[PDB]
This record gives structure tokens, C-alpha cells and sequence, in this order.
């Protein structure tokens, strides 16, 4: 992994420990366990805290594009139940949910959502959309539109209208769940004052556990060292969930996901 | 758990009578640094226990509504048409079928024996094509309730009373899934269940300085707790797990068959 | 019976202290820094179970608070939308008084016939007792008294939804309150918190006894005292619609929620 | 406050510690510090818990307090919205709502409503709302009534009448809320089992520090003591929100500014 | 970051630690560690709830502006979905909603609205504002009017009013949860209580650090008190989150964010 250098330099400094003990004494410098247990204890705290933030805010990210599916799953029965002969409303405004799907994705990843929109939709909306400055809040507009022409042409009634609306305020709860946590980090001061406090303390770990340990210290100071290390990588596993490497959310699987559902409930 | 305790018995015996050679080379273990470790160890188990059992809740508030949204659904049904008892019994055989087809979806189970019992075949066909049977399950009852509309048996206003139930149903569906395949740390979860394991062998080394013939006692303690604490975590993280306890599951979808044949008036036996 | 086992304790700090003398001669040592690395886990433990369990209680004590604000809505609504109809107010009252008794029984696991046959013609309580869940079974009734007003012209689909949404409500406190009981927290939780607690502390005074001597009660009833307060405060929590002493009052919030109801519609004990 | 009388009462068990340490071998008393740190370390956990069960139980109670503003708020803007003529619906149910928070002000200050109800109310129901013994509950029945009498004269619809009740419910829901709060204390095994323990802990500390600390112990140990004082004390300033207090609820200055505010929307 | 002068002010009182360390039990002064180990994790614990508190406050904060952007967002939409021809109601509600939100921000930040007031309204109505002690509240009746108008125009139904007048009911609640956060801080006995605390601990440290440390007293007292410092200030930062700190929250840009959001292309839509 990207932690296993610093485990390295850790068996290094162990090293650099172990053949430099005796010209200690000569100096003054003593480094006993203690203060560096209420080093430890202390940093282990806020580290627990801290990647509580990380694993609440990587588990608000996968509600909210759990919620898309159940919205878009919602609105679609729900054109079904109430309107069953129209299917030239269900193909139009099941494209639009597709569209406000593959949309968000890639505006969290900040791609081009050009070639997945072109796939959906006629080219003049693709146009409406792209001219947007928010262009996946703009596809609820027009989804919202389509809804809206149904409930003028007297197939909807301002309560089933209502119905429909409410899931579309559902999609808009999401869109904005998503900016929300693309812009609003955890605060970047704890992710630095730990990154700089765990790192110092492995490193200075081998030199006040040497004196107790001898010979063991690296296979001692080295798991400590992976511990405090693989906990504190575990926040940044979990702070990019809209990221593309591995261990983030696999937003185009749950894009395909989306799509497919919705094409399973009409026909196609 | 009961086998790495004896490992951990084996581990200490193994560290006594050992723990003659160590003198040679200089290779020490105090319990200052075991004890810095320990307690850091015990503090992130602590947060991650804290985090599985925020999933095992949730799980638990899920299916309680189902519960919930097929009761009222169906006492909806009662209060609003009372007559139409044909409606009454096929929507609660989707609701019913809902649950059982959530269950073995959750459990990666087949489904097709509790389909067959509640549903003619030519719905249980179609459900079983659809890649999401729950959700197709789901679609059918909107159907039904539909039906009364287009019938002119329910009122738009009271439609929605009931599509409300069904959105309930929905979001159900969905927390589940992502409960299901949402395991939040992939594989994590091992690094620090290990370091866990590493700990618990590499402690009797430690603790025999201070405790000697004393030690696979104090060791077997501490690793028990630490062992115990780590295995609840994984019972938890995983509500719906590949080798989870059934018992609440079933115990939730007869709990809500049962409640609703009674509603309908289908039980007590004449 | 807490100071049943703070007694215990004692003794074996004299256990301990009686035979310090020949454990020298047992080969046998027992230093404090591995019980205070074990105890303190242990607090760490006992520190987060702890809390889950008063979340617990907070929500049982917060479900049954909902089942007072839906039934004071309910007949609020009954009155300001349907003034005149004093037959349906209390019958109505009547059913929903019903239910929190009900509710009360169900989770005391206790005979509800007495509660239900006061408010009830036994017609009713037949029905009522002939059902899986009787508490249900009342929120049926409930709803065909709103419902029958409802054929009747008397209330339209929008007014009659407004009180259908508050049965909704009272539904939801059901199969939370079922919930919150049928869901003792998970087997192995408490059995390894009881022992490790139980275990730990009746060590403690073998292993503080080198560095205490004589002082080993004390000290080992003190440490044992507070790991001992925490935890049984956690138990008693964990079950709030028990019969313990934070168990949740809820004959008197029975008869809180029956003199409310009362009160809204006119009538005295 | 308290606190300091028994910061002083450590000073002194310091110095009785001090000058009875010499009889200590003599009598067979050992006090180590080691166990002190395993106890205080757990006293300090389930004091970090229970401290943060008490923040929790009084910002429901902001958080109640604030819902009570909102819901008049927009009671009263729907009101001008909907009914934008009908002023005198408007100032009898105004009226009510203000009369509303001062009762639940008053009930949880477990003091006297009458003054604050006559200066708002016709004493033709004053009396009727004093004679009950839920007075603010029957304050939300006879706003219920203005918004029923409306109804069914008509100038309200149900869908309208319905977005005006549905505040009304939100008002239920906060008299619950506070009345909860104030019946079902914090579990009380809590703070005795906390402070026997804390304080205990604190007269006992200094007969386990003396042995090493000598005549610096009533220096660090009145320092410890006020550590935990300290957060103990800060647990039950915020246990009793409603409470008869400076670090309580203003709740004065909260009826206040809703009274100025629904008079502020309506122009008196 | 106040820090770098109590941190250096640490090296000095942890300089004079080292130089007076021998003539400690010539003046009768010993200092273990234990005690202030004991100390000091009591001092983390409690440094590690309080943080935990004022991440909560900033992440309520945070909430409740997303909120501000998804209320304005829908209504504006719900206006263009149902009165899509209506743009000279579309206009006025959009500047009251601009106006709300701008308006907000003042009101936290204690600063002056008119600048950003008259920009946005008629001037006949930026005194209707101006004159209330409540301005944000003004602004939304004000919005309320313009919905409640289309309204009685038969523009708007009850039903569809409705739908409007929700996403209003959602503003309040913006609101009232910010004054809640600004009016009502965490209560103040955080200096008598917390800051002081850390700091007379992160000062005598070295005192009881010296004796083990020898010659290492300033650097692993100033690693310590480093840690401890950061934790509490960054604690203090975080609880007033309307406030204009580092890690404070940018209501400047989300402001213009929702500004550019409701006038997204000059107010034109499909
Ligand atoms: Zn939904
Ligand atoms: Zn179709
Ligand atoms: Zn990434
Ligand atoms: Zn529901
Ligand atoms: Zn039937
Ligand atoms: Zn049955
Ligand atoms: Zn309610
Ligand atoms: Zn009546
Ligand atoms: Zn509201
Ligand atoms: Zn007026
Ligand atoms: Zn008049
Ligand atoms: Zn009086
Ligand atoms: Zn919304
Ligand atoms: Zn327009
Ligand atoms: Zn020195």
C-alpha cells in the first residue's frame, strides 16, 4: 500500500536507534515510555474522533446516491400506477432520471458528461442542459417540465402532480447532499495537525523505546507504528467517496445500477 | 474464538519455558509499551464497535418499518374500502411477498418456495425475471392500488394516503441494499482485526517478565476481552451477513404474516 | 443487590491479603500495569456500552412522549373539524385510551382484559383479544370510527387524511416500542461485559496487593465500586419498560395520557 | 461556586495527608499511585460520557425552544398569506400563540402563568385555560378553534386549513418534547454514582500522591481535583435546562423576542 | 494561531525545568509523571468530547445553508414548473430569496445588509426590511405575499400553493436554526473550565517531565503541548462556525453560489 514506506523508515530509525544508544548518556538525552504513552493515548483519542468524522460524512455520501435509486424507483411506479397508458411520458421522463443520474456523477468526478447525456436525450435538451452553469440541477427542471405538462394537460390532478413533485424535491435533497459534501472537507486542520503529530510520533517512537527493548525494538516499534498508521490511512480511505480510486464509491457501477432498474419497471 | 485462546494458552507456555534464551542477545518486552499499544488498540475498537452497531440499528429500524408501512397500508386499505376484499387479499399477498422476497435477498437465498406459496405463477414468473424482485414486488402492489383509482374506488387524495406506504416500502428496499453490500472499509476491517490477533500473541512475550508462571492466566484474560470486542464488531457490521443469526428475520416476516391475515379477517379459523 | 458483591470483594482482598504470605512461595507474581491496561479497556467498553443503552432509554422514554402528542392531535382534530360530534369523540377517546393501556400491557407482557373491558363494550374487546396484536387491532378501530365519519359525508378525504396521518404516527410508536423490546441487545454483548467485569475485579486485589498490603480493600472495593455503578446502571437502562428503578413510569404515564384525554373532551374522574 | 469549598477541603486533606505520611510504615498503609491512574482514567471515560449525554440534553431543549419561534413564524406569516384582510383571526390566534409560549415557559419554570395570561387574553377563557390542568395544551385546543371556526366559515379550505394545522402539530410536538424533558430527569444513578465517586476519588488522591509527590502534592492534586470538579460541575449546569440559572435556558429573553417578533409581522 | 507563543513560552518554562532539576529535592520539590499522565489523558478525553461537540455545531451549520441552496432551488423550479409563464412573479420571488440569503449572512456576521439589500430589491421595500429588527423573517413574508398574490389571482391553487408554501415553512427552519447556533454559543465555562486547564497542564509539565527526560524537556513537553494546544483552539474555532476564522464556514462564496444558482442563465429556462 502508500503505507509501507513509512513502515520502512520506521525499521530505519529502529536501526539508527540501536547502533547510536551508548553516546546517549554522554549527551543527557534520555527518552523514557511514559511521556510518550500520554503522547499516544492522546493522539489515539482525536484519532478516533477524527476518523468518526471521515467514516459519518463517507457513509452521508453513499445515503444520498442510495436515495437517487429510491426516488427515481418511486417516481417511475408511480407514473405507472397512475398514468399506465401514457409510455411516451414514461420513456421521456425515465431519461431525464437516467440523465440526472449519469450527470451527477460526473459533475462530483468532474468529467464530461457530454457523450452519456447525447445517449439519452435529443439533442436540443443536451443543449438546454450544457448551457447551464448547474447543468444536473437544470435536468430536474426539465423532468420537472415533463411532469408539469401532464398535470396542464388535465392527466394529472394538483394532488398526484404533488405526489410526483414531492420525489422530485427528494432528487434536489441529493444534488445538493452531494455539492455540499464535494466542497465541505472534513476541516483540513485535523487531517494535518494528525497527519503531523502521528508521523513525528513514530518516528521519535523508536528512540524512547529502545532503551527498555534492545534487539526487539523494530519488530515492536514497527507495530505500533502500523497500527497508529493504518488507522490514521483509514481516514483517507474514507474521505474521497466521489473519487475513482478503488476503495471510493463505485459511482459508475451504481449509475449502470440506476439505469438498469429503471428499465426493468418499462419494458426495455 | 474459543481456538485462538489456546493458542494464546500454547503462546504462554511456549513463553515460559522459553523465556530462558531471551536474556541472550538483549532482547527485551517490557508491558509499558504493550500497555500504550493496548490502549490505543482498545480505544479504536471502541469507535469501530460504535460504527457497527450504528449499522446494526439501522438494520433493525428498517425492517421495523416494514412492519409499520404494511400495518398501516393494510388497516388503510380496511378503513377506506372496506368492501373490496378481493383487493384486500392480493395486496396483502404482495406485501407478505415483499418481505419474504427482502429476506432471501438480503440472505442471498432463494426465494422461489415463499413466491409460489403467496402469488399465482404467472406473477411469481415475473418476478423471478426481473433482476430487482423486491422492487418488481413493490410495482405490483402500486398496481393493485392503482387499479382502485383508475376504478374509481379510490379518490386521488386517498391514493396518495396509500402511495405514501409503498415510498415507505421503498426506502426500506434501498437502505437495505446498501446496507447489504455496504461494508464501509473494504477489507480494513482485516488490517485491524489482525493487528488485534498480532497483539494477543505477541502479549504473553511481553506480560512474562512481570507475571512468569502467572502469565498464560492474565493473558488469556486480556486476549478474551480484546478477542470478544473484535468478534461483536463483525456480528454487527454485518446485519444481513453470510453467516448472520436468522432468528430476527424470519421472526420479523411471520411477525408481519401473521399480523396481517388477522387484519384481513383471514384468521381466527372460522 | 449491588452491595451483595461489594461484600465479596472484600473478602477476596483478604483471600489475597491472607495469602500473600505464601505466594512468594508459590511462584507466583501479580503486577498492577497489566490490570490497569485490562481495566482500562474494560472502562473503554463499558464507557460506549453505556451509552448505547441510555439511547435506548431515551428513545423508549421519547416513543411513549409521541404517544401523548398523537392522541392530544387527534382529538384536537376531532374537535376543531368535526365540532358537533361528540358520539365519535368518544368513542374514539375511548379506543385510543385503549390503545396505550394495550401498549402498556404488550410491553409488560402482561393481561390486558381488566384496561380494555373499563373502556370497551366486550363485543370490541373480543375482536381486540382475538388478535396477534391487539394494539393494532384498536388503531383498526380507530380508524373505522374516522373512516365511517368519512362515508358519511362528515369528513372529506383531505380532513379525514389529517387524522389518518395521526394513527399513522401512533402505528410508528408501535413498532418502535416492539422493536426497542423484541431487540434485547445482541447475546454476546452483556455475557462478556458481566464476567470481564465480574473476573477483573475479583483479580484486582491479587494483583494490587504487592503494592498495596493492607490497603488492598480499600482500594479494591473503590475500583470495584465504580466499574460496578457503571455497569448495572447500563442493564437497568437497557430494559426501560421494565419494573427496575430508571424504568419508565409508565402506569403513571398510562394515566398522564387517559386524564389528558379526558380533559379535551369535557368530562372528570 | 460550591466547587470551591470542596477545591480548599482537598487543599486540606493535601496537608493532613502530608503530616500523617510518617505514619503510614507504621500503621501498614501503602497507597501507590498506580491504581489512582487506572481508577481516575475510568472515572475520566464515564465523566467524558456522561458529560456529553448532558450537552445533548440541552441542546434538545434549544432546539425545542427554537422550533417554537418557527412554527409561530410561519403560523402567523400563513396567515397573512392566505387571509391577508381577516386581521382580527390574526390577532386572536397572534394572541394565543404568544400566549402559548409564556404558559410553557411558565409550566417548565414551574411558576405562575396568570399575569403573563391576562395581559394577552380575554379572561373569559383565561379562567378556562387556568382551570385546566394542562393550560398550555388547552391554548393549542382554542388556537385549534380560531383555525376550525375559519374553516368551516369557509375562508379556509381544507388544503389550507390543513398547512395551518400542520403547525399546530409541530407546537404538540414541542409541549411533549419539554414536558419529557422535565418529568424524566437525566437517570439519576448518574450523578450520585459520579460524584460519590469523584469526589472520593479527590479526598483520596492525595493519600497515594504523598508517597511520591511530597510536599507537591496539594500543588498537583488540587489541580486534578479541579480538572474533574471542574467537568462534573459543568455535567449539571446543563442537566436542568429549564432551570432556575444563569448557564440555563434565557427563557425569558426567548418569550420575549417571539412576542416582539409575531407582533413585529402583523405591524403593532 | 495564537500557539506559537505558548509554544515557545513552553520551551522557556521547559528550559527552566532543566536547570533546576538537581536543586529540586534541595528545595524539597519531587515531580513524577504518573500523576500528570493521569493528568493529562483525563485532559484528552475530555479535549476529544468538546471537539466532537463543536464538529457538530459546524456541521449543523453546514446543513442548514445546503438547505438554504436545495428550499430556493425547488421553489424557484416548482414556480417554473407550474406558472411557467409567469416571470414577472418568477423575478420578484427570486430577489426575496437572494435577499434571504444575503440578509442571513449579515445577520450572523453582525454586519450591514443595505449594500447587498439595494443591489438586489426596489428601494420602497429595502426599508420595509430595514425597519423590521427582524429583516430575514421580513423577507420571507415578503415572498409569502408574492406567492400568497398568484394565489388569489387563481394563479396558484391551494394544492399547488401548497407545494410553495412548504418550501418557505423549510427557510424558517434555516432561520431559527441559525439563531439558535449563533444567539446560544457552548456555555463559556470553557475558560474556567477547559482552556486554562490545558494550559497550566501544558506548563508545569516540563517541571514533572525533566527528571526522566534529562536533556529532552523541551522537545517532547513542546510535541505534547503541541498536540493538546491544536485541539483545544481548533475546538474553539469550530463553534462559532459563522464566525471568520480558517476553519470557519466561506458564507461569502455560498451566498454567491446560490445567488449565481437562482439567476442561472439571467433567470431563463426551458
Ligand atoms: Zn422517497
Ligand atoms: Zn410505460
Ligand atoms: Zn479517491
Ligand atoms: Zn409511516
Ligand atoms: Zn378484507
Ligand atoms: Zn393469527
Ligand atoms: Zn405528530
Ligand atoms: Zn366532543
Ligand atoms: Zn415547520
Ligand atoms: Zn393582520
Ligand atoms: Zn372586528
Ligand atoms: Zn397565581
Ligand atoms: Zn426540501
Ligand atoms: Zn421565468
Ligand atoms: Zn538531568
Amino acid at each position: 500500500s502508500k503505507i509501507i514506506f513509512r513502515l520502512l523508515l520506521n525499521v530505519l530509525m529502529s536501526i539508527i536507534a540501536i547502533i547510536s544508544y551508548q553516546w546517549y548518556e554522554q549527551l543527557g538525552i534520555h527518552l523514557t515510555v511514559a511521556p510518550f504513552s500520554l503522547l499516544g493515548i492522546a493522539i489515539a483519542i482525536f484519532l478516533g474522533f477524527r476518523n468518526s468524522a471521515s467514516y459519518s460524512r463517507f457513509v452521508e455520501a453513499r445515503n444520498l446516491w442510495g436515495t437517487v435509486l429510491i426516488a427515481e424507483r418511486t417516481l417511475v411506479r408511480q407514473l405507472r400506477n397512475i398514468l399506465p397508458a401514457e409510455h411516451d411520458a414514461h420513456r421521456r421522463i425515465v431519461s431525464y432520471l437516467v440523465a440526472f443520474s449519469w450527470s451527477l456523477k460526473h459533475q462530483l468526478r468532474k468529467t464530461d458528461p457530454t457523450a452519456d447525456l447525447r445517449r439519452l436525450l435529443p439533442e436540443e435538451r443536451v443543449t438546454e442542459i450544457l448551457a447551464s452553469s448547474m447543468p444536473t440541477n437544470r435536468i430536474l427542471l426539465l423532468a420537472g417540465n415533463e411532469i408539469g405538462q401532464l398535470r396542464e394537460a388535465g392527466k394529472l390532478s394538483d394532488a398526484t402532480y404533488g405526489l410526483m413533485d414531492n420525489k422530485l424535491d427528494e432528487l434536489a435533497h441529493v444534488l445538493g447532499g452531494c455539492e455540499r459534501l464535494a466542497t465541505t472537507p472534513v476541516p483540513f486542520a485535523y487531517t494535518l495537525i494528525l497527519q503531523r503529530t502521528v508521523y513525528l510520533f513514530c518516528t521519535l517512537l523508536p528512540f524512547a523505546l529502545v532503551g527498555d527493548l534492545h534487539y526487539m525494538t523494530p519488530f515492536v516499534s514497527v507495530f505500533i507504528s502500523y497500527t497508529f498508521l493504518s488507522w490514521d490511512s483509514l481516514a483517507e480511505e474514507l474521505e474521497d467517496p466521489f473519487g475513482t480510486a478503488a476503495n471510493d464509491l463505485p459511482l459508475n457501477a451504481m449509475c449502470n445500477t440506476i439505469e438498469r432498474n429503471l428499465l426493468d419497471m418499462t419494458g426495455q
